[PDB]
RNA sequence: GACCUCGUGGCGCAAUGGUAGCGCGUCUGACUCCAGAUCAGAAGGUUGCGUGUUCGAAUCACGUCGGGGUCA
RNA sequence: GACCUCGUGGCGCAAUGGUAGCGCGUCUGACUCCAGAUCAGAAGGUUGCGUGUUCGAAUCACGUCGGGGUCA
């Protein structure tokens, strides 16, 4: 697959280690979620810090968010969602989510309308993760831009501070982008500062701010780390997520589009079926005398990374990895196996966005206070 | 002085002949003010437009700003402000002025508050030039950023629409320049567009807007005119000014640093005297004698350009030009007749400010629907 | 305002008498526990528009819309 | 994260034994009805900070703050 640990070292990011999951443990008397026992978010920035605050009962709180490309969304994109949700369950602090309308709007062939839109359909299934209702606040830029104090004072102060030429050397623009491109990232990083939500943090200014993202966004935030000294303000710790595979293979990319691309949240239990069988890549040898004797391989074996993020049982894993790579298992069976785990899995989903309401999504949209004062 | 027919042409703007004038006057049944007589708004676009649409029941909005770099504003800054006030008196129209605090805070070494209380102090000398409190909205982007539904929403459709070399090519911006100068000019495009005034003009996307300004703003507009069509929208009609000329003379330029640049709004009786006298450069020659036979130069003389904008009068200025001209006033006089005129008037203004109160301000600074509905 | 330029078969790109190439691509059959490789086949709304000039125009003239590039 | 670089007398810029230049600049006197030109003079909080190494540092080493430039 790909090689993360260079991923770390290039950035500058660290390597969480087992350390650090034992604080976590230590901090939440929980014990940490899979992903982190299995590596699926595996860098962090300042996290050590983040938890010094927190036993030493500073306030910190949590930001994450969602670029609605469209109103199709698939199992990867829940990946940071489920968990900021344990995160914020068991560390019991407020969540600011980031519907990007305005940047999809920008870098895509879309109308205004249709970004917001898709901004409130990903809405719901970001609600159907199970987000508390009294401490998270999902919000489209289109929309809190225009309704807030705080928010479009920071992206100033942020835009004052970052020149055309650091985002070229970061994003990599060019002088033929438009300039919506070209300061777009001011936006993404605004959110990193409490008192951009003047209505849920008080103009409070030294919140500390934790935000959980794929890994590959954190050049916005090292963007943002770098301006907010510059500015007054604390620099967002990070905790960052691998990239969720696709059916062809980790080394192939995913779109919404391409929909035998990945499970779709709106699949049905067949199409679930389907999709593994006839598209999950394999780690399986050819012929199934090869495969008993050489054992399949689970490194390059999406069904089992797919098992790797939904199957809880951390046992059960295990004799899925033993059996499948001594031989024991043929990917017929892997595969047979992560459907019986994402089918109940995606129904759940649809479940739950269904109770999901348009007063639900309302309240969620709506800047207010948030339970823990 | 300086060429104004070439800047035309240069810039692709027409200029108001007697024709256009006339038509404003058989248009508004009131006799045209000085500035369009004596040439102070020379360059126009699209005004026959506006003419049209007016004379034939059509609505249009008047839409004009203020970049707030001081407290201390100085008399030349009042013109477009004069000019815009009797516009909406005569046409009758609802106007909407723009106060940049957060282009200042950006091009200028200041903070967030006190761009945004310059912004506000500002507003009480633009209040005090008698705009109608029902039908005209002054805004603070700092603040109406954050409270408005289509602002924003017309910042980012007109941010995806102009690359960084436009605007590079358009203000020389440089890749070293911070990605909120880049793309600052949104921001002052933005509210030609009815629709950024939802409170105000109900989501209406095509009313006309007239935008009268200095000829150094052209730029901003020439970007706008620009990308209106690409968005849906109609281009802003535009009436043009010269320079207001500083007091060492056309060429040379005016700060609200150089106390001795300009006559300041705050002057006193004796201040405005002593500015003239001892700096109010001249085109009176050396020796009276010599002045007596060449006679004065009124292209070049500070003193005479200031009366043009001042002295209403249309005679008595003549009675100047002439008597100046020939040789019968010594620049002496011209100076002494300037002074007797800019006091009571700065003293005016003093009062009429006085007349702000704070709850004034706030009125015409919050969005509400406006008078003519 | 004007001028320059580009405007493809789902995306990325090629100048008429022989099979308009695939970079990527999809769907069909075969072989494997699957998936991929591989092998054998099929299909895909074709020229941004509108007038033209020519025997013939995707390859030309005028107008037009959109992307990009340009001037104290 | 790291490295490169710059960090002036109101602004823009210059490497010690002779008057640290003015580009712009202000304020004084003179000459003109004024203003400007011109002529004759004066002044302006001086090295971003903090430690140092040296006889001597604006010109060097470490740390630091800020601007600008940089890396699959
Ligand atoms: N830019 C991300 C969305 C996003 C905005 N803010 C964020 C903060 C953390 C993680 C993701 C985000 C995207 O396109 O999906
Ligand atoms: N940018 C102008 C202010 C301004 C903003 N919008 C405007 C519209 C018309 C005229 C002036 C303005 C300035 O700096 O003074």
């Amino acid at each position: 697959g790909i090689d993360y640990d260079k991923l770390i070292v290039r950035f500058g990011s660290s390597k969480i280690d087992k350390e650090l999951i034992n604080r976590i443990e230590r901090a939440t008397g929980q014990r940490p979620h899979h992903f982190l026992r299995r590596g699926i978010f595996f860098s962090h920035r300042d996290m050590n810090q983040v938890l010094d605050a927190y036993e030493n009962k500073k306030p910190f709180y949590l930001y994450t968010g969602r670029g609605p490309s469209s109103e199709a969304m698939h199992v990867g994109h829940l990946i940071p969602f489920i968990f900021t949700k344990w995160l914020q369950d068991v560390f019991n602090v407020p969540l600011v989510i980031q519907m990007t309308d305005d940047e999809k709007y920008l870098w895509k062939d879309l109308t205004l309308d249709q970004a917001y839109s898709y901004a409130v359909e990903n809405a719901k299934d970001i609600i159907a993760c199970g987000f508390d209702i009294n401490k998270t606040f999902i919000f489209s830029d289109l929309d809190y831009m225009g309704m807030s104090s705080g928010f479009y004072k920071n992206v100033v102060k942020i835009q004052k501070h970052v020149t055309f030429n650091q985002v070229k050397g970061i994003f990599g623009f060019t002088d033929s982008d438009c300039i919506g491109k070209i300061s777009f990232p001011a936006i993404q990083a605004a959110p990193s500062f409490s008192n951009s939500f003047p209505q849920i943090f008080r103009d409070r200014t030294d919140i500390q701010c934790l935000i959980p993202c794929a890994i590959d966004q954190d050049p916005y935030f090292r963007m943002t780390r770098d301006v907010a000294p510059r500015i007054g303000y604390p620099k967002p710790a990070l905790l960052h997520s691998t990239f969720f595979p696709a059916l062809q293979g980790a080394q192939t990319k995913m779109s919404a589009s391409d929909p035998n691309s990945s499970i779709f949240l709106t699949d049905t239990a067949k199409q679930i079926k389907t999709k593994v069988n006839k598209h999950a890549f394999s780690g399986g040898r050819d012929t199934i005398e090869e495969h008993r004797q050489f054992g399949g391989n689970c490194d390059v074996d999406v069904s089992f990374m797919y098992l790797t993020f939904f199957l809880e049982d951390d046992d059960k894993l295990e004799q899925i990895r033993k059996d499948y790579t001594s031989g024991a298992m043929l990917t017929g069976e892997l595969k047979k196996a992560l459907i019986e785990v994402l089918q109940p899995l995606i129904a759940e989903h649809q479940a739950r966005r269904k109770e999901v309401t348009d007063e639900i999504v309302k309240e969620f949209m709506t800047p207010r206070k948030l339970s823990f004062d």
